[PDB]
């Protein structure tokens, strides 16, 4: 299995990769199996059911909303975000579904879209059935689909090109990098270069960079309460005025300082992710904070930051993310905020002219400092805690890279151990259940 | 019961659990030939070191240490430059001047022995003091545990009057609190008067906050490479000129005192528990940051500051078994930097859910982590930690007050995972080169 720095990075909407944007993707390619399959002009009926962790937290992370849209062939890195919830609330009013953009036809939820917290299919617990009818009533077709993260899906039936300098252990990273005379961002260029061109791989990069320079914008600007039912008041639109407009009174919590702004480029985009705003997995929603956060400090502190220093931070972020990476690969929220801030720790240390060493020293103790780290959020919702981790997340890896520079890479452990740790504690985890009021479930699996 | 003195103890570092506990040890063992009037017959002593702390004991001095004790040097006062050559003195001149009093014989090859593959049977880190007459007859043999803090306990009595607001839970503080009417310093100080007045507890909380704060500059000072064979070098120092990626923020100053405090520790310094040594630097370091960041501190901030923190701690030790309380470094690292946030959170004026939230997200990023130190030593991943350990109590700090007190999960379910991860880590083990051992022990 190869893995790019584009199956990292995408651009679709919050609030959830596993919750959101899979069953989005997973309605578009239904649309299509309809197309394939020339079942298209007979189908009178669309049925959506969702089973196990998708029905049980899938209100709160707009499931139905975004498989809806879905159905119209909104595709996720496209739709207008304010579009899903007035459109959604048409279909709904109106017993009527677009499907695919060209045919309307009747929908009734109380027939057409079940949520079935008490079922589960069997190879996954984010699991949903598409189905087909005609206007006879006959069963067309029906398709299983699997939300197994960061918005990549499998069909049921699916469920179970090679570059330069491949590698599965930090180790073998480095060791590949002395013997060909490479950074880790260097490295990477060369196995990119396998799938896309130079200009291809720069191209989405600064377009990946772009969205998530607007998302911290937007979420600075962007005042309100959160939905899903904890009120959950959006702070960082007043941290903005006091912290860069200078309006209002400073608490004395509120000074004007690196961590703060952290602080603030973070919860802009996680309370984004949090609304449905436009949001680029790194890796995942949950954890997208982290990543521009520090993008964004690296860019107030060097203004003669480079297209190239960009491109170095994307590419060594991407390299630690692989070597977490190469579906049980689900080991809480270590393996998403815990990823994101060990990503983001790498590639500031390696822009800030740390050794390959320090890079993976400074990734080890981003990492050591989530070791273990489960998902159980408040009520499911993408919010509590994962907004103060994401915020929490840029802080450490700013101070992990400061560590590894600072100890000139001698506070240092294996970079393959703490990743063994990772795997091992994740594990242990498959026996750590949430309440069953969320629906008694292990807490490895990411809900965002 | 447990004391704001319990968990903020004066004494030398690296270790709470192997430096400065078997020093007391073999201050006991002299006062126990006192009492039992059998010092005067006595002729040699022997000292023994078991498990876990004959395992690491070189590394963290503790030879130098009981060696030092049995002259009755006690690790709150003696001066710690005078450790190293004392101890060579000792074993240079096969002496042992036993209480400062009397000059015995001492070989160590026949009088102190570590004995890594065996184990006392209550717990990891045990010793035996055994004093011998003139003719070579057991005079008295007594079996000392480190049960970490550095306090001790002998063998018989290992498996073995209260305040007015006792508290048990996050949940009961707060209760306590709505209807009494105090702040949590403040439910504190009440509770702490049943064992010495006012003037005591202010005096006793000024003193450590002084010591802290000599413990920083001392490692902003002294230059040097780690003893132990990581051959790591101090960058306190180094750090403080260039303050005076190095930018000189608020970040890099937590950083800076959490270091100096730290490198201390390992060189064997002068150094304040919080609550162990190894976990020494958060608590200072997020004090001096306090003090540089707002209005010249008053005495009363600072009785606020430690006797928040205390609660915090107490909230994490309570009631818990002597094998219970063994919960990796989360119980000492995460401990600190969160009792640290919520005192910060209190003098900066939270409320008491405030407290609890910010005490709450600070032990929340530590959850799970283990106490498995780079050949034992107390360096790394131990000097890190602490400055990590800082700049996450700050930032807890501004959390739980920018989210105003939203961004909350209950702390007594911290506490329990707190627990139950700790539990797990007695399956986890060390490498067979560190004597494969459990992860849940504190070796500082
Ligand atoms: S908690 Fe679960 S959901 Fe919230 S961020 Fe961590 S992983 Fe994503
Ligand atoms: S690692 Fe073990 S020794 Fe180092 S601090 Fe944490 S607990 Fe104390
Ligand atoms: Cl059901
Ligand atoms: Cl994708």
């Amino acid at each position: 299995m190869n893995i790019s720095v584009f199956d990292l990075f995408s651009i679709g909407i919050g609030p959830s990769s596993s919750h959101t944007v899979g069953p989005m993707l997973a309605a578009n390619a239904f649309l299509q199996l309809l197309e394939q399959k020339n079942l298209f002009d007979k189908t009178q009926r669309v049925k959506v059911e969702l089973y196990g962790s998708l029905a049980l937290t899938g209100k709160g992370h707009g499931t139905d909303k975004a498989i809806l849209n879905g159905l119209e062939n909104k595709a996720p890195e496209t739709v207008d975000p304010a579009s899903m919830i007035p459109r959604m609330h048409e279909i709904l009013d109106s017993n009527l579904l677009n499907l695919a953009g060209k045919k309307e036809i009747p929908f009734h939820e109380a027939t057409d879209f079940l949520f079935l917290q008490k079922e589960l299919l069997p190879k996954h617990s984010n699991g949903m059935r598409f189905s087909a009818f005609d206007g006879n009533a006959n069963l067309l077709i029906e398709q299983v689909y699997y939300s197994i993260g960061g918005g990549f899906i499998t069909t049921e039936e699916d469920f179970d090109n090679p570059p330069p300098y491949p590698f599965a252990t930090a180790t073998e990273l480095l060791k590949l990098c002395k013997k060909h005379h490479l950074t880790i961002a260097e490295l990477m260029l060369v196995n990119e270069k396998t799938w896309r061109s130079t200009a291809e791989i720069h191209k989405g990069i600064l377009d990946i960079a772009k969205v998530m320079d607007d998302c911290i914008n937007n979420g600075c600007k962007h005042d309100g309460v959160l939905p899903g039912g904890l009120n959950l008041k959006r702070r960082a639109p007043d941290l903005y005025r006091k912290l860069i407009e200078q309006k209002g009174v400073k608490s004395v919590f509120e000074q004007s300082d690196i961590m703060n702004h952290l602080n603030l480029y973070a919860m802009a985009v996680n309370e984004e992710n949090a609304a449905g705003g436009r949001i680029v997995t790194a890796p995942t929603n949950g954890a997208a904070g982290i990543i521009p956060a520090v993008l964004k400090y690296c860019q107030q502190a060097h203004d003669r930051m480079s297209n190239e220093d960009i491109y170095t931070y994307f590419l060594t972020a991407a390299a630690i993310g692989i070597l977490y990476k190469k579906s049980g690969a689900e080991v809480g929220c270590q393996g998403e905020v815990g990823v994101a801030s060990s990503m983001a720790a790498a590639g500031l240390t390696a822009v800030l002219g740390g050794t390959i060493e320090q890079v993976e020293n400074a990734a080890e103790i981003a990492m050591e400092h989530h070791l273990g780290m489960t998902c159980d959020p408040v009520l499911g919702l993408v919010q509590i805690p994962c907004i103060e981790r994401n915020a929490m997340g840029a802080v450490k890896a700013v101070n992990a890279t400061r560590m590894a520079l600072i100890g000139d890479g001698q506070h240092q452990i294996s970079l393959d151990k703490v990743i063994k740790t990772m795997k091992q504690t994740g594990m242990d985890m498959q026996s750590i259940y949430k309440e069953t009021s969320m629906g008694g479930l292990a807490v490895n699996l990411p809900e965002c």
